[PDB]
């Protein structure tokens, strides 16, 4: 499914992203755009040999099973194709997993580097929220 830029804003902020550990809903669309244009079937594979998956690139290495990825963890505790459904509920799960771990959203390369420190209210302006 590609979401169109307001209907992913009404999504993320239905399962809890808006403010999740102080992170305002235009950072999470943002990240969404520049990770996968908003397409929940957006796949990458990885130099290291993992691939990132979904809306918001999850990658296989530490966070979800795709049976490829030798010696890596399943902390979402999901396969990865799971991150594909046009349903954002597991991305959004395993996107809040990840922003608690440590690095915040510097985690997402695309959001530290075309969104950290931009106007990302921008995102979700003239959106019915
Ligand atoms: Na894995």
């Amino acid at each position: 499914k590609v979401f169109g830029r307001c209907e992913l804003a009404a999504a993320m902020k239905r399962h809890g992203l808006d403010n999740y550990r102080g992170y305002s809903l235009g950072n999470w669309v943002c990240a969404a755009k520049f990770e996968s244009n908003f397409n929940t079937q957006a796949t990458n594979r990885n130099t290291d040999g993992s691939t990132d998956y979904g809306i918001l690139q999850i990658n296989s290495r530490w966070w979800c099973n795709d049976g490829r990825t030798p010696g890596s963890r399943n902390l979402c505790n999901i396969p990865c194709s799971a991150l594909l459904s046009s349903d954002i509920t597991a991305s959004v799960n395993c996107a809040k997993k990840i922003v608690s771990d440590g690095n915040g959203m510097n985690a997402w390369v695309a959001w530290r580097n075309r969104c950290k420190g931009t106007d990302v209210q921008a995102w979700i302006r003239g959106c019915r929220l």
